[PDB]
């Protein structure tokens, strides 16, 4: 099984190739990590397996969903390092991802009822709701486009919460620069239609993840920094006009930062769309995922690095990922939700169980967290 | 619920669970077999509502292979002969008029002629077609037919639906939904035209209200059913308003009953059961809600029969005809491994799993009439 050959990742000699991706949970009661945390992330450490925390704020404007945690503060930080110990203490591996969701909040999330910020003043279509605090689903608001200054300062949180991170015991950091979240409306030419320095062309449109992976790799060494993206995914209208395009303009943009700073990123971490077949219709079973893998294919093949999948994988996909060269580590998500010891389970190849979508966002520390069963 | 008796028109049928329309692949070049006879009386129940599988209204409207006709008398004499064993178990049934537009393939084209549509447009890379060896193949590009020639298919129909009478079927059933012909005019995400068919819902909807007029003055309103899927993730079909497509629909059919002044025999409704980007943090949020409100509004809109189709279950079938969200359920996969299907929801029995890989092969028996009554 390949998912089992060990992988050097940098200095880190995992185990096996499993990582638990970033998943938002809302346990960290007003935005402060909980003991909770501590057990759910304990549950799925293993001796040599990386992990990635859910996403967590860089600041006071950076959230969209209730109750997620924060890096910005010496509380969090604190908080935080309980749940960096219990993890080493399982010999596993984590990074902590950076996340600022932009435009995709509203303003029960705000200081004073502010308008998140944004690339543009140009707000999420109702084609999709935000979670509100009550679990209700709300509309996104208009945001404020920030202008350069600003810009400035919002890559400075991310320096600071990188700094803070490090200071917690994580391993590294992600940068969450994927599914329409602040970096991605930069990104995305179907969100940005700013007329400076940091919109148009595509360079343009990468200056803003240029500048915040170089300021954190400045900041803590490029060897502790993940980054995100997932230019194929339109998530929270997030389209581009030429996502693979747009994809290499990236990853030329993450190896030009490498060649200058003489050292490489932990990663790149790509979440690719994946389309359920339908067994209802007369067609659905006979799809093709083959050039959504192609896409895949040519952007790992395009970074100088490390290269984790993630988007809809099972442990038959997974296997032939890493067998085939597409990647050389396979994030997981709702599987992980669900089964505290996906790795065991994929190992031994056991049936799993299933998760509750329900229960995803919810706030008990423990129904639908840390109850899902280990195999017996 | 689901056995209490219900009234479709002249149709008094005993129970609610009706045999959803299935491409199975069987009937060999295009004429029916002995075998659909079978298969078809196998699931027939006295007082039970059936649904043939998709058959074509021409030489050009297919895109499985070996799926049954109706265009030719020899396809309507060997038609009745699986007529005649379903109305002997009792059982109502009504023929599925299909054609699949872009939805084609050269192998399935007599002319080497480009599949019509609304659009010039091919279906994506992402979805595929089955191959008479069983391979997938790929769509090619389509021929966005001209305003003269909607006439002539329209005409299609029309004879094909005199055709499916002069068979011995009660009725008709226009398949207007998935990704086809019908729904490639209805959905703005397909059609591109800028003439009398594209653009405005009114333009859009043209087409299905042109193909259901000419049947039901053709046969009559009470023998023709029409089936749609306002939402469905299927051969790039979408549309930028589910719901005002739906009831822009729904209130052409209407209007065609008043005129008319005879009801369809029924509108049937594929249920969305959209399940996209459960791989991101807020691609879900909503979905189950906005679905659910769809097809209650247009079960609140349209005057007559609603059947619902997609995804269901004896206990969501149950629930559906409870909440007055539909009179009728059709059941797809279940009723392929189920013959008695019928007789195992009404004792809550055990129901057999199905295979799909037998789903489209030729075989007459295996995978086919082989499922176990229990
Ligand atoms: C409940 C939930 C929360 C998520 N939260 C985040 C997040 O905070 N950051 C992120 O980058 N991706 C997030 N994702 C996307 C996942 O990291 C991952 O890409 C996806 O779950 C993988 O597909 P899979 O669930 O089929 O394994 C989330 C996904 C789910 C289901
Ligand atoms: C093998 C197969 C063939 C189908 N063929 C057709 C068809 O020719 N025409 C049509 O309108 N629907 C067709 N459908 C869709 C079904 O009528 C029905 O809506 C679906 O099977 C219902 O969902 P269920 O299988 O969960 O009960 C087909 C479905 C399957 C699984
Ligand atoms: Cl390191």
């Amino acid at each position: 099984n390949p998912l089992f050959s060990p992988y050097k990742m940098g200095k880190f000699n995992l185990s096996h190739r499993v990582v638990l991706a970033p998943m938002t949970r809302c346990r960290a009661l007003n935005n402060i990590p909980q003991a909770a945390l501590g057990e759910y992330y304990e549950q799925r450490a293993t001796a040599g397996g990386f992990l990635i925390t859910e996403g967590t704020m860089i600041s006071p404007t950076s959230a969209g969903f209730p109750h997620v945690p924060g890096i910005f503060t010496k509380e969090q930080v604190r908080e935080w390092k309980k749940i960096v110990d219990v993890v080493h203490a399982k010999g596993a591996v984590i990074f902590c991802q950076l996340w600022h969701v932009g435009r995709a909040s509203h303003e029960v999330y705000q200081p004073a009822g502010a308008a998140p910020i944004s690339s543009t003043e140009k707000p999420i279509s109702n084609r999709w709701r935000i979670l509100m605090p009550d679990g209700t689903h709300g509309i996104y608001p208009k945001p404020r486009a920030i202008g350069t200054y600003e810009i400035s300062q919002v890559v400075e949180d991310y320096r600071r919460s990188a700094l803070n991170a490090i200071e917690a015991g994580f391993d590294g950091i992600e940068i969450h620069g994927a599914h329409g979240y602040l970096i991605d409306q930069f990104l995305k030419d179907g969100i940005n239609d700013r007329t400076d320095e940091y919109g148009g062309s595509l360079a343009n449109r990468c200056k803003f993840i240029t500048q915040v992976v170089q300021a954190v790799v400045s900041a803590i060494g490029a060897d502790r920094v993940g980054v995100r993206v997932s230019p194929a995914i339109d998530h929270l209208d997030a389209m581009d006009s030429n996502p693979l395009s747009l994809g290499l303009a990236v990853v030329e943009r993450l190896n030009k930062i490498q060649l200058h700073s003489g050292s490489k990123l932990a990663y790149l971490h790509v979440t690719q769309p994946r389309y359920v077949a339908y067994g209802q219709t007369e067609a659905g079973r006979l799809g093709s995922e083959e050039e959504e893998a192609r896409l895949m294919r040519t952007l790992r093949n395009a970074y100088q690095g490390t290269f984790i999948c993630s988007g809809g994988y099972t442990r038959e996909l997974g296997i032939e990922a890493v067998a085939q060269g597409d990647a050389d580590l396979v994030s997981y998500g709702r599987l992980f939700i669900s089964n505290p010891d996906l790795v065991m389970r994929i190992k031994l190849n056991a049936p799993l169980n299933k998760y509750n979508r329900k229960t995803f966002y919810t706030q008990d520390p423990v129904v639908g967290y840390t109850d899902y069963p280990f195999l017996q």
